[PDB]
């Protein structure tokens, strides 16, 4: 299934895109390396042991800066030889400070990508691959609450559907899919109302925190996981309710000129 | 120089006013009336202005230099523009570049330059802080509706522009501030954004892909594009995305991308 394949994964350290990991893992990939802030150091010895004969690589790196990115891609690289599946989780939710949720959020998804693309196409040398770029739902459809997050959720999807174009893929063979998941019981959501933008909101955040418990970060991973399987390229994904939804994307209809 | 009544009375703010599209905006502004005129850039163009003050006595032209990428700056140049206007009815912001190459620089100024604009204004316009309530206008593109592989970086601020003006326009804030939201979405349009455009791309190898953007460059001028912005202007409708090709105004009326017709897979 995913064995013998070598994987990275940004915000592997905790929530969604531990679960990947692990469940990736557990999936019989042969090498996963993970790109992260925080350390969970108890958490990946622990993880090591549970797959001896599987290579476990991480790495302690701000996705927000680029050259640190393209230097743990590097030492990736040297390890591993070889990148076949990416999964862009890294991201965090404070509208408050809005420099660092777009750097984050929209630059480290690109960061990532576009530092993975010369280890993974048929040009230069790989064998192609997929990148999974970690989206929302509220990057489809506006939530008003948090619009800075938004923003950078659909900036995601208009990056990434764009480099899931022909002219791409019949030279790199590399694939780019979108998710899209709904409301999940993460860290991510901790003091959520102490870091939205317009305070007399706060008795609206219960439209998010109440849907928390509909799904587990390790629903919306095997989630991911079907999603790779799939391996269609410039495919958008729905994650709701512990279950993919297929996207099939129209253009906008335009009304007669006034 | 006649001067109109459409914006009578009228204080705006410009960002990216300096120059192409912004400029013809500023200009456009004054020629229909608007009291008074603050432009916000990067460069200030007083060649330009000087004429364009004299052209319109009455009425009150000014400019401070300021990276929009900035939020102190943005914040500080608008107390500035508060305190000799006296007053904020108009925001158009139109800063941006193109330079998928410099992907920080990207985010900051496009996306983060409406965001901090967009915010500073607020509470100089809002009906609940003193204020008589007005609209603002962000400049997004086409790209930002339907992707346009050549440039990922841009498109990507561009979508995000969309979604953040999209939020701002809720009912639940609007009851409160009085003031509404609106995204306008371009077509190629001829202006220095696209000067040196190909090596500011990020795949050279899409370098004889480029004709698709630049050969439409003709269609509608920046002077045709900002006659179209102040017709969105009088149109004064919340939430509103707009598409701007061929010299014309599109109402663009938008259904949600996530419906339950899906079949779970
Ligand atoms: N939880 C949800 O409701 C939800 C829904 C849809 C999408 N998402 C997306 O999931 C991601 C968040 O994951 P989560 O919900 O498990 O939250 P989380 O906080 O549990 O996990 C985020 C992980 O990313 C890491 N990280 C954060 N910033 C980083 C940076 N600059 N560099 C490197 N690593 C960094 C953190 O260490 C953390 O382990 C976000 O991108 C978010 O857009 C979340
Ligand atoms: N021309 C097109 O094809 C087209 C189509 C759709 C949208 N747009 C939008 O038009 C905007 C401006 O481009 P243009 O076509 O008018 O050409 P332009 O480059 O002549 O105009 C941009 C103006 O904004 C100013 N500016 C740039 N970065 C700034 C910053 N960080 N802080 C303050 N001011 C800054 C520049 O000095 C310039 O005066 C862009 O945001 C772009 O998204 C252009
Ligand atoms: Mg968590
Ligand atoms: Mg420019």
């Amino acid at each position: 299934s995913f064995r013998g394949k070598n994987a990275v994964v940004t915000g592997g350290a905790g929530g969604i895109g531990l679960q990947v990991s692990k469940q990736l893992l557990a999936a019989g990939a042969a090498k996963v390396a993970i790109i992260d802030l925080q350390d969970n150091l108890e958490e990946f010895v622990k993880l090591r042991a549970a797959h001896p004969t599987q290579s476990v690589m991480i790495i302690k790196m701000d996705v927000a800066n680029k050259k640190g990115v393209e230097a743990t891609y590097e030492e990736i690289a040297k390890t591993f030889g070889n990148i076949d599946i990416v999964v862009n989780v890294a991201g965090i939710f404070n509208d408050k400070d809005v420099q660092r949720t777009l750097l984050v959020n929209l630059g480290g998804i690109i960061n990532s990508t576009l530092s993975a693309l010369p280890y993974m196409g048929k040009d230069n040398g790989g064998k192609g691959g997929i990148v999974v770029n970690m989206s929302s739902v509220v990057g489809l459809d506006p939530m008003f609450i948090i619009p800075v997050y938004g923003a950078t959720k659909a900036g995601i999807i208009n990056f990434t559907r764009c480099l899931a174009n022909e002219k791409y893929y019949q030279r790199s063979g590399i694939k780019f899919v979108t998710v899209c998941p709904g409301a999940t019981m993460t860290d991510m959501f901790t003091n959520f109302t102490e870091k939205i933008i317009f305070p007399e909101t706060s008795d609206e955040t219960y439209r998010i925190l109440d849907r928390l418990n509909k799904q587990s970060a390790a629903d919306v991973s095997r989630c991911i996981l079907n999603v790779l399987e799939k391996d269609k390229n410039g495919a958008v994904y729905v994650i709701e309710g512990k279950r993919v939804y297929p996207l099939e994307i129209k253009p906008q209809w335009t009304g007669k000129e006034q």
